[PDB]
């Protein structure tokens, strides 16, 4: 809970690490990724949290309204399998 500069280099390093392999998991196991509106973030509406609730670091905050998003069964499907290849890369990190 600290400004990512002061926060610990390792932990943020493999943060987006998680985030960066995750996608590119998702693309190979065969995901066909597509540009559809930039500006959807724009046309979305944040929604309103308190000061309190906003972070004292100064980033601001993007959280997108959630209720647009629906997931498909296949959707679902490649979720699964992307939880299973999370815990194959960790469990085979643990063994070797």
């Amino acid at each position: 809970l600290v400004e990512f500069s002061k926060l610990p280099e390792q932990e943020r390093n493999y943060n987006l690490q998680m985030s960066l392999e995750t996608l590119k998991t998702l693309l190979a196991l065969g995901c066909h990724v597509g540009i559809s509106d930039e500006h959807a973030e724009d046309k979305v509406k944040k929604m309103k949290l308190p000061k309190n609730y906003q972070l004292t670091s100064g980033y601001k905050p993007a959280p997108m309204d959630l209720s647009f998003i629906k997931l498909t069964p296949s959707q679902e499907a490649m979720v699964d399998k992307l939880a299973e290849n999370a815990h194959n890369v960790w469990a085979r990190d643990r063994i070797r």
